[PDB]
């Protein structure tokens, strides 16, 4: 069980940078 | 205590899942 | 390892936060 959260969290992690980086450039094409 | 782990990593897969979408979608309407 | 896979989580966790909010704040700007 501690290995396959493991595998799910590093999972998680890869997607949530992405994300980021994807949400920080819509912020800039929107703008404020 | 792996139990826990396992619940909040099945919250957090399904709140990525969403963010990826709603992503797509802005990522569609601002275009570039 | 049950302790780093909790560090790791909480992180997540505060992340995930967020972007839910800036995403709802581009959600209603561009609807
Ligand atoms: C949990 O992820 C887990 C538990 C047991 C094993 N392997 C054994 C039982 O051979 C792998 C991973
Ligand atoms: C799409 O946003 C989407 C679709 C299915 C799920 N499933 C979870 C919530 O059980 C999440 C997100
Ligand atoms: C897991 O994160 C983990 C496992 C063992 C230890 N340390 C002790 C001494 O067993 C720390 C962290
Ligand atoms: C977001 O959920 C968030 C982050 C920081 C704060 N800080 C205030 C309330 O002290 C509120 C909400």
């Amino acid at each position: 069980r501690v290995a396959r959260l493991e595998k799910k969290v590093s999972a998680l992690e890869k997607k949530v940078a992405x994300l980021e980086k994807e949400v920080a450039r819509l912020k800039k094409l929107v703008g404020e």
